[PDB]
DNA sequence: ATTATGACGCT
DNA sequence: AGCGTCAT
């Protein structure tokens, strides 16, 4: 009754740019924009690999990981703009750059974990709390709200802003705005914060962007799925059960691999909700005290994980495959490709060091061997005391060497080479 | 020939 | 320390 804990003491929002790296390239050439486009990484290979794709594609079926030549195939009017390409790679800068431009915006807000290049979570707790005192006893207006859903709205007694905004009307109809601590109130007042960083982030980026409001990371990563594009959506505590009672346990977070599929497996169920009907003590017994209480907790809307306060990346690294026939088989194309994935690191760690204040002091050497599935087959480290691209490709090479079977030649040919700066110290 | 690259758990 | 898992 009274003692049982609700998780609605935060407030937690997510935010996904939309087709992120799209968005990118049509800012910068307005040819692209309001069209079917696809950013492409390399060429030669069946057109290139597709790692994102505007809305307008997606209609036609494109999707990341597609080759350009087969998105072609469903989209013959396909726009297409390339990743640059340094030292024989592909170089990811332009969009690290314009994420710094996104992150930075809203941090200006509250405190936001980098969840990758383009998402970032939200602590609103206490932005909300001063929003409440400013704003007492003042209704909230839908004005404030013109791209939030509220989900499992509306219920009860034909285009899609319609429903939009009979759901909207039908949750602040239903709101308690003399409730300072009401959770209801809070997440709305979160939303309306939410939709002021996104027209902050737009106004100043020209980028769009969706958001997840709710309790937890995890709902609101889930939230910001479920009305992209360039929409927001609020996911409360009550609208839980409905949501998870046909919710494929894939969906959530970290319960896409391995463990969602032994969930799947050994209990026999297939919704996130199905998960309540199990003890505390049984979940743990399958899946392990730190998994089976976490489950047990999910699958009644409620987590713990913080927010994190970290705006910046902890590692930095360079990664290439090189697939098929063209696995690296000689000593020398080995060391050639090592300083390559090495003056690129140099460029990133000075700039880094330059503008963060820090230095890393551990350089993390993976190499991956033909045939080997696994994403790493070797993991080794050295010291890294010098942002030096020679010194960094030479230790490398020290510490990997010894895996060669036998040469001037690479045996068994290497499919995978990279570099991690990491264990970054302030400087 | 799904690539580049992040975070974090396990032992 | 090195490997595994999950993720965009
Ligand atoms: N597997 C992958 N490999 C390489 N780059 C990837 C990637 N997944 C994503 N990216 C890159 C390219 C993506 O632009 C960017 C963000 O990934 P999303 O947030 O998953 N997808 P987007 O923002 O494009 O569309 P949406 O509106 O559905 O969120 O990261
Ligand atoms: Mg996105
Ligand atoms: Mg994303």
């Amino acid at each position: 009754g009274p003692h049982m804990a609700t998780g609605q003491d935060r407030v937690v929002a997510l935010v996904d740019m939309d087709c992120f790296f799209v968005q990118v390239e049509q800012r910068q050439n307005p040819h692209l924009r309001n069209k079917p486009c696809a950013v492409v990484q390399y060429k030669s290979w069946k057109g290139g690999g597709i790692i994102a794709v505007s809305y307008e594609a997606r209609a036609f079926g494109v999707t990341r990981s597609m080759w350009a030549d087969d998105a072609k195939k469903l989209c013959p009017d396909l726009l297409l703009a390339q990743v640059r390409e340094s030292r024989g790679k592909a170089n990811l800068t332009k969009y690290r750059e314009a994420s710094v431009e996104v992150m930075e915006i809203m941090s200006r807000f509250a405190v936001i974990e980098r969840a990758a290049i383009d998402e970032a979570y939200v602590d609103l707790t206490s932005a909300v709390q001063e929003r409440l005192q400013k704003l007492q006893g003042q209704p909230i207006s839908a004005d404030l709200l013109p791209s939030t859903y509220i989900e499992g709205l509306p219920q009860g007694p034909v285009q899609k802003e319609g429903m939009r905004k009979q759901g909207l009307f039908q949750w602040l109809d239903s709101l308690q705005i003399d409730n300072l601590t009401s959770p209801d109130l809070q997440l709305t007042v979160g939303a309306v914060i939410v939709e002021e960083m996104r027209a902050a982030i737009e106004r100043e980026t020209g980028f769009q962007c969706s958001a997840g409001i709710s309790h937890n990371k995890v709902l609101a990563k889930l939230a910001c799925g479920l009305n992209k594009p360039n929409r927001q959506t609020l996911v409360s505590h009550g609208s839980v059960p409905q949501l998870f009672s046909q919710m494929p346990i894939r969906k959530i977070r970290s319960l896409g691999g391995k463990l969602g599929a032994s969930v799947i497996e050994i209990l026999g169920i297939e919704y996130m909700g199905e998960l309540t009907q199990f003890t505390e003590s049984q979940l743990q017994s399958h899946f392990g005290e730190k998994n089976g209480s976490w489950l047990y907790a999910m699958c009644r809307g409620i987590e713990h994980d913080p927010v994190k306060p970290r705006q910046l990346p902890k590692t930095i690294g360079c990664s290439k495959n090189f697939p098929g026939k063209t696995a690296l088989a000689t000593r020398e194309q080995v060391q050639w490709w090592l300083l390559q994935l090495a003056q690129e690191l140099e460029e990133r760690l000075t700039k880094d060091r330059n503008d963060n204040d820090r230095v890393a002091t551990q350089l993390v050497v993976s190499i991956r061997v033909q045939g080997d599935k696994r994403l790493s087959s070797l993991r080794r480290c050295c010291a890294l005391t010098r942002y030096d691209a020679h010194k960094m490709s030479h230790d490398a090479f020290t510490v990997i060497k010894n895996c060669n079977t036998s040469g001037t030649e690479w045996s068994p040919p290497l499919t995978m080479l990279f570099l991690c700066a990491t264990k970054f110290s302030a400087s």
